[PDB]
C-alpha cells in the first residue's frame, strides 16, 4: 500500500452557497485496491456521474478526502493536472469530444497540456493508437472521415496517452450494436489485465456489470447502498429491485428455480455458470 | 394491409461519385396490430429505412404504401403521412422545446389547423398516457427531468393519434426500472389503440420478449424476417452479422446440446424455468 483509492466520508453539495444548494453525496466511504475491476451502479440521479467526478477532480468535495495513491487530491497543492496522469475519465459517447483536425493532434492535446517535451508525446499519442487498435496511417486522417467506433477509439486514446493506472469508463458500451459491445468489453478487460490498471465501469447494463467486475458500488439516492463482489451484490435481488435496479436475466432464472425447489446457488452471474449448476445437479438426482 | 414496402432502395448522396446505396430491394408488409422489432448491425440500414416509412427520406426506387397510400407519390405530403406514421428519434429530448410543457405537445395538433378545445383534449390525453402529471402544463421544458423531458417528447408525437409508431432505441441512457417502466407503457399503449409499432434495437433480450415478428438488417438488406423465434433460432447466423441471441435462449441452447428438453428458442426466464422444471417432474 498506500491503496491505490480511498474515499474517506465525503460529501458533495452543488453550489454550496446558496438557494441553489443540492446535496448530491452524503458520506461516502470506500476504497479500491490494486489491479481490481470494479463497477458503479445506481437508478438515475443516485450520485454516479458526481462521484466519478470526485475523483479526476472535476468537482471537489465539499467535506471529506480523496486519496489518490496516497496523494490527498483535495489540497489545493494538487492541480487537475497532477490527478490526470493518475485518473483518467471517459464520458458517455466521448466520440463528441473530437476537437482536433488530425487524429494525431487530437490525441496529443492531453499530454502537450501536461506539459511533456514532443518527444514524450508523440511516443505516448502512438503507443496509445497501437492500445486501441488504430492504425499508425491514420494519424494524419481527420476524426471526421472516420467511424463511429473508430472516433471512439481516438477519444479513448486521447485518455490512455496519459497513462493513468485509474481508467474510469462511464457506460462504454452506449449506442453500439452487440457486436461493437463485446469488442468494447473485450478490449477494456484486455487493457486492464496488460496494464495493471483499475478500471471503473458505470453501467445500467446488469449483465455486463456482472461478467466483469471484481466488487460493485450500488448507488441509492446520493449514498453508498452497498459494496461487494458481484455474487454478493446480485444476491440482493429484492433491494436492488426497490432502488432502481434489476438482477442478471440468468440470475432471475437461478432464483425462480430455487423458490420452486432446485438447489441451485441464487447468486449465479453467467450462463455457464447457470449452465454448469443446472447439469451437475441433474447428474446428481 | 397497413404496411407495405416493395422493391425499395435507398442511396446517400445519389449526386455524386460519393454515393452509397444503404437499402437494396427491400420487400416486406406489416399486418394490423403487430409489434415489429428491426435489428441489425450499425450501417445495417435501420434507420434509414424508418425515414422511408415516415416519409423524411423518399426511395431512390420503389414503393411505400401506408393503409394503401403510394407515400412515395409526389401527390402526398409530409402532413397526410405524419397523420399515419410517428417517428420517435433516439434521445427525444434533445431536441429543441416550445416555451412550455403544453405549448409543446400542442404544436403538432395546432400545426394541423384543428378546434383549440380539441388541442387542449389532445394534449391532456397524451399527458396522461405517457404518465406527466397535468400541473407540468405551464412548466418550461428545461425545468425537467430528462425521463419528463422524453416523456413530453413522445406526448409530442401521440397527440397526432397516428396508428403507426415507430421508435428507435426508446431505453437508450435509462436506469434498469426506466428501461422496463417505458417498454411496459409502449406495449401498453399498443393492445390498447390497436397500433403497429415498430421498435428498432440493439438490445436482443428486449426485442424478444415484445415483438411478433422481427426485421433482420445486414448490409442493407433483410436477412430474415420472422417470429423472434424464428429469428433467435438462426443463432450463429446472427452473430456473424453483428448481433446476438438473449442470454436465456443461449443458455436453453447449451443445455438442449447437453441432453435436456428444453427448446433451443426459448425467450423468456418463465420459459425456461417452466421446461426446467417440467423435466424434474418428468424425471
Ligand atoms: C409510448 C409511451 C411513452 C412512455 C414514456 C415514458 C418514459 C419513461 C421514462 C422513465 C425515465 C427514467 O425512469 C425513472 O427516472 C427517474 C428520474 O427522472 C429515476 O429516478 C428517480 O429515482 C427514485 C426512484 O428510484 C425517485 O424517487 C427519485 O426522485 C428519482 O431519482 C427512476 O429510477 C427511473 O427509473
Ligand atoms: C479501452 C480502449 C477501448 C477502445 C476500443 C473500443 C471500441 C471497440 C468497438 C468499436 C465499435 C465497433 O462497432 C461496430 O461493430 C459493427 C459490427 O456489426 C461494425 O460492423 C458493420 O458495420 C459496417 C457498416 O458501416 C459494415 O460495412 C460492416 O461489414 C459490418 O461488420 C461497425 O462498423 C462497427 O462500427
Amino acid at each position: 500500500r498506500p491503496m491505490p483509492i480511498k474515499v474517506e466520508n465525503v460529501s458533495f453539495i452543488y453550489n454550496e452557497g446558496t438557494p441553489y444548494a443540492t446535496v448530491a453525496l452524503k458520506d461516502i466511504n470506500f476504497s479500491i485496491d490494486d489491479e481490481e475491476f470494479v463497477g458503479i451502479i445506481g437508478h438515475t440521479g443516485s450520485g454516479k456521474s458526481t462521484l466519478i467526478q470526485q475523483l479526476n477532480g472535476l468537482l471537489k468535495p465539499s467535506k471529506g478526502k480523496i486519496y489518490i495513491n496516497g496523494i490527498d487530491i483535495t489540497d489545493k497543492k494538487v492541480s487537475l493536472k497532477d490527478i490526470r496522469k493518475q485518473v483518467g475519465l471517459v464520458f458517455q459517447y466521448p466520440e463528441y469530444q473530437l476537437f482536433e483536425e488530425t487524429v494525431f493532434k487530437d490525441i496529443a492535446f492531453g499530454p502537450s497540456n501536461l506539459g511533456l517535451s514532443e518527444e514524450e508525446v508523440k511516443e505516448r499519442v502512438y503507443e496509445a493508437m497501437e492500445i486501441v487498435g488504430i492504425s499508425k496511417e491514420l494519424a494524419d486522417k481527420s476524426p471526421f472521415e472516420l467511424s463511429g467506433g473508430q472516433k471512439r477509439r481516438v477519444a479513448i486514446a486521447g485518455i490512455l496517452a496519459m497513462r493513468p493506472k485509474i481508467l474510469i469508463l462511464d457506460e462504454p458500451t452506449a449506442g453500439l450494436d452487440p457486436k461493437g459491445k463485446q469488442e468494447i468489453l473485450n478490449k477494456i478487460k484486455e487493457i486492464h489485465d496488460k496494464y495493471k490498471m483499475i478500471t471503473i465501469l458505470v453501467s445500467h447494463n446488469m449483465e455486463d456489470i456482472a461478467r466483469i467486475a471484481d466488487k460493485i458500488i450500488v448507488m441509492n439516492r446520493g449514498k453508498i447502498e452497498l459494496i461487494g463482489t458481484p455474487r454478493e451484490v446480485f444476491r440482493e435481488a429484492e433491494r436492488l429491485e426497490k432502488i432502481g435496479l434489476s438482477v442478471p436475466q440468468i440470475t432471475s432464472l437461478a432464483r425462480e428455480l430455487r423458490k420452486r425447489g432446485v438447489p441451485i446457488p441464487p447468486d449465479v452471474l453467467t450462463i455457464e455458470e447457470a449452465k454448469e449448476h443446472i447439469l451437475r445437479y441433474l447428474r446428481g438426482t
